[PDB]
């Protein structure tokens, strides 16, 4: 019910709805357009998008580092 | 649909219960909290009131315009 839980569901929907595997920068752009606001990693306490995404392994998997790191839905 | 509306609702409901709101004040509190404008335009509505009237599970609108009064809707 909390905001973290709701953000995790939006991220998951965006990853699953992308046919091809996503980069951090593409997911970032997808969230900004679909929500009208930047992926809220800072509001949730993290220094950058990759740090937040690495904090939710129950939702996504991060492979690599930086803008071009891969983001894939949890198995 | 992917969960974006439910996230806007939760932010809005938190802001309304945490006041003692006009539509104007809700929009400034939303801007101050989320760092973005209340996304009524992206959701297809012509103004904030029309968006807020579209989510009666979350708020109720009394009056019209930016000075309409916004109150929270109780959970089950």
């Amino acid at each position: 019910g909390g905001e973290l839980s709701l953000v995790k569901k939006v991220v998951h929907s965006l990853v699953v709805s992308s046919p091809g595997k996503l980069t951090v920068e593409q997911l970032m752009r997808d969230y900004r357009s679909a929500a009208g606001c930047t992926l809220p990693y800072s509001k949730l306490g993290f220094k950058d998008a990759e740090s937040f995404l690495r904090s939710i392994p129950d939702t996504v998997t991060v492979t690599g580092h930086g803008q071009m790191a891969w983001i894939t839905a949890v198995a």
